[PDB]
């Protein structure tokens, strides 16, 4: 659930999910057209990819648990569901970091206007 | 405050707080159920994950101050408190405006039961 998700945010970037990733480019926060602006931007697209090929779960909903083993995030058992929303989750988390250096104050609030078309995943 | 909020909105979009943003889609108003509609439903929907996000804080009436810089909205200095609820406000009125133009009349005054899934912030 996107409680679990903005917490690893935090945790992963240092940043609050809400003002920094809730609408950056294209695919941040949710939306779904366009040619994604930069890296960051990548990963909420193809974290928006992740959720999609979960046809039979509730991947913004549903409650997984997870934990940090010596500093890296490890998603704890639960059914089927719970570990692959979590495996999406960590992997944009993880993604977000390591282009935070490429972070632009320049794409927040971007205007979903100027996204146009649909990218085959 | 909500004086400040209502200011900035009728600012950016032209159109008044209540009706046009009070009674639209699922978030937009004060119900707060199921899965946003459209654009503007969900810059409402972020808006109050955002009042979420401070709790040490009363959004509704505390006043801050804000201007323009360059056109710009800028909350000018106070508490914390004063300042973060006026980013929420800030951001929010921002996007009203980006997606005027998908705004739609028949999202208005929205039924109970058309506001579907579970969702948390
Ligand atoms: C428009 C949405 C606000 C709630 C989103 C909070 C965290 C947004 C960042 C995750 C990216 C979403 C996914 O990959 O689409
Ligand atoms: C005249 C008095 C205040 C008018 C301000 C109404 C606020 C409308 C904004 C939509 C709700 C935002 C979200 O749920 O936070």
């Amino acid at each position: 659930s996107l409680l679990e998700f903005g917490k690893m945010i935090l945790e992963e970037t240092g940043k609050l999910a809400i003002p920094s990733y809730s609408s950056y480019g294209c695919y941040c926060g949710w939306g779904g057209k366009g040619t994604p602006k930069d890296a960051t931007d990548r990963c909420c697209f193809v974290h928006d990819c992740c959720y999609g090929n979960l046809p039979d779960c509730n991947p913004k909903s549903d409650r997984y648990k997870y934990k940090r083993v010596n500093g890296a995030i490890v998603c704890e058992k639960g059914t089927s569901c719970e570990n692959r929303i979590c495996e999406c989750d960590k992997a944009a988390a993880i993604c977000f970091r390591q282009n935070l250096n490429t972070y632009s104050k320049k794409y927040m609030l971007y205007p979903d206007f100027l996204c146009k078309g649909e990218l085959k995943c």
